[PDB]
C-alpha cells in the first residue's frame, strides 16, 4: 500500500512507495515495536539472487535496464559465482553501491550529501601495512586542511570468514581511556577495552586525557598489527568559548575528522568487513554525547562549577544551562579554526529538504526518528515534528561483532 | 513471538527481560518490514466480539485480586455472559471500573508519569444523563484534582457507549485550555492549537473576550444530544504567572499558564466496553509548557521575543540562541510553579523516576510497554536517563485510545 507521513508543524504530507522495495527485516512485528532497540533481531544459491537484485537496480539507475550490457553482466556474474563461489564488482558498481549504502542509512541525518562521496577502492590490499597506507591517504584526503571531504576506503570482501580484513578501531581517530587504581577513568571511558588491547600488543601509552590511539589493523584474517598515524595528519581543535575566557582552561580538545571504521558494507550479497568512512561532525556529537554522556567524558559538573551555577536541585536546570554553553564552545572553536562542522539546526533543516527530494525523485526515504532527532533541544528542530518511516534497503551499512570476540590468535 | 525479549540500558549496562509482551492485544502498525514508531496515530461490538473481550478482562481482574478460578470469579463470568446474551452489553462493578481505569494508565506506553498509576482517584459518573450533570461532575473533578495547588491525579468516567448514536463526549481536548483567534491579517491571538475549537465555541454562542489567555468554555455532549456550553467558575481555574529568578524583565512578557493538565478527548476501553468521555488529569512536567506550549513554532512561539530580551545574537543558528532562550524559559516555568506551590516536575526528576518505575514493572509484572519517541523529553534528551534506555512498545488492555473529533461525526439534531 501507499503510506503517508505528515509533518505536524508544516502539515506537509508525503507519500511513501519506496518501502515496497524492502525485503529485509526491521525487527518489529505487528504486535511489538522495537524502534528503540539499538541492534534489533553466503552460498552460490543465496548469492545469485542478491547479486541479480543489485545488478538490476544498478542498470535501472543508469536507465539501461534490460540492455545488452545488463544481460551480459548478469551472465558474467552467474558464471563467476559458479566457478569461484563469489564474484567481483565493477568499479562503477562499487561506487554506486557505496553511495547507496549511505543513501539508505536510515540513521544518518547528513544524507543530503550522499552522492558526494569519494570512493577509494582498496580491494587489491593484502597486508596490514597496505591497510595503513590506504588509511593514511584516506585521512589526508578527507581532512583537506580543515575543508572536510566525505570519503570511504573499501578493503577486500569476505571470502570464507577466516580471512576477514578488519579495522579494530571503532573510529580511525579516537582518544585512549585508562582505568585508574582509584577506580576512576582517565580519557575516554568508551575506549578502555580497546586501549588495553593496544597496550598488551605493545603500544606505549602516554597516559593522558586525549592521547590519539594507534591503528590496529587486521588483513586476510591474520593477527592485527599496530601503527601510529602520522601526527601531521591528525587535525585537532582546542575548545574555547566566545564569552567565557576560563573555558580554554578546561583543557578540552577534539579531533576534526569523524571516521567510523567498524561497520560492515553490504553490496549485492558481498560483504566488506573493513570499510572506513568519514564525513564531518554535527556539533552535538561532540558537545552533547562525547563530552556530556555520563559514561563518556562527563564534564557537565566541572563546567557548571566554573559557571557558578546552583547545582543543588535538578529543577534549576543547571545541567541544561551548562550543556548549551559547551555546545556553543564546540561550534565556535571549529568555526574559528576553519574546520567543517554543522550545527543541529542547520543539519536537521537540510535533512527535511533531503526527505522532500527523496520523496519526489525516489518515492521515499527510510529514516529512524530515534537517531535523526538531535540529543538536545529536540522539538525546536524540524525533524522532531516530522513523521518518518523506517525500513531496510540494500546496499547497506550493518553492525558487526567486535573482532576481539571472534579472533583466534 | 519469542518468550523472552531483552532490553538494555546503554549507560548503566542494566539488562531487563520482558515477558509481558506475550499479552499484547492490539496492533502497533509496524510490520516485519517497516517500523511506524514515529507515526503519531498509526457501529459497536457485536455479542460475539464482546464475550471474549469481557472474559479476558474479568479473568485479568480476578487474577489481580488473587481469586482466579474462585466461585466469585466463575459466578461473575456467568453473570457477565448472561448480561451480554440478553442485553448485548454489560455493566462493570465499581471495583472493576476502578481497576480498569488504573490499568489503562499503567498501560499507557507514552506516559512518563506512570510511577503514580495506582494513586488515581476514580469518579464514577455513569449515572449522568445531561450536559448540566456532566458540568457538575467536571467542576467537582477540577476542584478535587487542583486541591489548592497540591494536585491529585483523577479520572471522571461518564456512561459507556451503547449503539454509538448516544455517546457522551467532552468536545474540549483538555478541560482547561486557552482560546485561539485567527485575525483578518493572518496572525493569531492566543493559542493557535485551539483555533478550530474556539471557532466552534463562538458559533455555539460563546462570547469571546479576545485575549491571549482566555480560558475556553466547556462544550459538553450527553447521550448523543447536541453539545452545550458552560463557563468553568474562574475560582476553580488555578493559574501561574511566569517569572524568572534572575531576569526581572521576564514577568513583563505577560505569560502565565494553568496548573491542571486534564486531557478530555480520549477513549477508555475496558473489557470491550467503550467510555468515550473519561477526562483525566495529573500534574505537569515543566517541558510540556516551557518547550512545547511556549516554544513550538505552531504554538505561542516565544523564543524570538525572549532571545531579544536576552540580547542574544540571533543572526546565525550556530550561536545556539534558540537553545539558550529555551533553557531560560523552562527555568522560569519551574521556578514560577514551585514559588506558587503548584505541583510540577522537571524532566530530570520525571525521567529518573520513570526508569525506577520501569525496572519495578519488569520485576513484578514481566515488563513495561514504553514509547521512546514520546517518553524522551523535547529538550536535552540525552542527558536524561530515558534516552539511553531501550524500550519495547506494545498495546495492552485496558487502554486509552484516540478517537475522532466529535464535530466530524456528530449528527446535529
Ligand atoms: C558528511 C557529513 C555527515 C554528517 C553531518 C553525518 C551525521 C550523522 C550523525 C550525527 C549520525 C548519528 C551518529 C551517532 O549518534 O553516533 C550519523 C549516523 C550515521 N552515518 Fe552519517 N553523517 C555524515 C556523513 C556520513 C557518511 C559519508 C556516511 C557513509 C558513507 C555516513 C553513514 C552513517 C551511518 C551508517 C550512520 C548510522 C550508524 C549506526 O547505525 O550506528 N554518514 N550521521
Ligand atoms: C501524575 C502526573 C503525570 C505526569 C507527570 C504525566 C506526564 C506525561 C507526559 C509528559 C506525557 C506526554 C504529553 C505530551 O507530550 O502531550 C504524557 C502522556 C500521556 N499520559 Fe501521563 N502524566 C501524568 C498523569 C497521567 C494520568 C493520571 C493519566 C491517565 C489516567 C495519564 C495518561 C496519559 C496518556 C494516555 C498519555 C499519551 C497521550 C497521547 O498518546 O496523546 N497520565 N504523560
Ligand atoms: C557507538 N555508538 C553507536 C554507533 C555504532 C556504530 C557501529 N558499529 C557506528 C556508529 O556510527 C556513528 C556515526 C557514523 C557515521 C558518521 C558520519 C559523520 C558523522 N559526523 N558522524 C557519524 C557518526 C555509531
Ligand atoms: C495533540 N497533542 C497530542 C495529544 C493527543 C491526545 C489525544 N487524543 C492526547 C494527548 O495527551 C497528552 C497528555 C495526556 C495526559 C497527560 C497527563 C499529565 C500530564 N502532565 N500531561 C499529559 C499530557 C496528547
Ligand atoms: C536506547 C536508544 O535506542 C539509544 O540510546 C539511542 C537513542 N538515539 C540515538 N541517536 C543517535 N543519533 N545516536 C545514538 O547513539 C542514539 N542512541
Ligand atoms: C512526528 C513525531 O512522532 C511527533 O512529533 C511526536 C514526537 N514525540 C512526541 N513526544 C511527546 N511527548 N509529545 C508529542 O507530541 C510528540 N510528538
Ligand atoms: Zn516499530
Amino acid at each position: 500500500r501507499f503510506l503517508k507521513v505528515k509533518n505536524w508543524e508544516t502539515e506537509v504530507v508525503l507519500t511513501d512507495t519506496l518501502h515496497l522495495k524492502s525485503t529485509l527485516e526491521t525487527g518489529c512485528t505487528e504486535y511489538i515495536c522495537m524502534g528503540s532497540i539499538m541492534h534489533p533481531s553466503a552460498t552460490k544459491d543465496q548469492l545469485f539472487p542478491l547479486a541479480k537484485e543489485f545488478i538490476d537496480q544498478y542498470y535501472s539507475s543508469i536507465k539501461r535496464f534490460g540492455s545488452k550490457a545488463h544481460m551480459e553482466r548478469l551472465e558474467e556474474v552467474n558464471k563467476e559465482i559458479d566457478t569461484t563461489s563469489t564474484y567481483q564488482l565493477k568499479d562503477t558498481e562499487l561506487i554506486y553501491g557505496a553511495k547507496h549504502a549511505w543513501r539508505n542509512a536510515s540513521r544518518c541525518v547528513g544524507r543530503i550529501q550522499w552522492s558526494k562521496l569519494q570512493v577509494f577502492d582498496a580491494r587489491d590490499c593484502t597486508t596490514a601495512h597496505g591497510m595503513f597506507n590506504y588509511i593514511c591517504n584516506h585521512v589526508k584526503y578527507a581532512t583537506n586542511k580543515g575543508n572536510l571531504r566525505s570519503a570511504i576506503t573499501i578493503f577486500p570482501q569476505r571470502t570464507d570468514g577466516k580471512h576477514d580484513f578488519r579495522v579494530w578501531n571503532s573510529q580511525l581517530i579516537r582518544y585512549a581511556g585508562y582505568k585508574q587504581p582509584d577506580g576512576s577513568t582517565l580519557g575516554d571511558p568508551a575506549n578502555v577495552q580497546f586501549t588495553e588491547i593496544c597496550i598488551q600488543q605493545g603500544w606505549k601509552p602516554p597516559r593522558g586525557r586525549f592521547d590519539v590511539l594507534p591503528l590496529l589493523l587486521q588483513a586476510n584474517g591474520n593477527d592485527p598489527e599496530l601503527f601510529q598515524i602520522p601526527p601531521e595528519l591528525v587535525l585537532e581543535v582546542p575548545i574555547r568559548h566566545p564569552k567565557f575566557e576560563w573555558f580554554k582552561d578546561l583543557g578540552l580538545k577534539w579531533y576534526g575528522l569523524p571516521a567510523v571504521s567498524n561497520m560492515l558494507l553490504e553490496i549485492g550479497g558481498l560483504e566488506f568487513s573493513a570499510c572506513p568512512f568519514s564525513g564531518w561532525y554535527m556539533g552535538t556529537e561532540i558537545g552533547v554525547r562525547d563530552y556530556c554522556d555520563n559514561s563518556r567524558y562527563n564534564i557537565l559538573e566541572e563546567v557548571a562549577k566554573k559557571m557558578n551555577l546552583d547545582m543543588r536541585k535538578t529543577s534549576s536546570l543547571w545541567k541544561d544551562q551548562a550543556l548549551v554553553e559547551i555546545n556553543i564552545a564546540v561550534l565556535y572553536s571549529f568555526q574559528s579554526d576553519k574546520v567543517t562542522i554543522v550545527d543541529h539546526h542547520s543539519a536537521t533543516e537540510s535533512f527535511i529538504k533531503h526527505m522532500e527530494n527523496e520523496y519526489r525523485c525516489r518515492g521515499g526515504c527510510p529514516a529512524d526518528w530515534v537517531w535523526i532527532v538531535p540529543p538536545m533541544s529536540g522539538s525546536i528542530t524540524p525533524v522532531f515534528h516530522q513523521e518518518m518511516l523506517n525500513y531496510r534497503l540494500t546496499p547497506s551499512f550493518e553492525y558487526q561483532p567486535d573482532p576481539w570476540n571472534t579472533h583466534v590468535w
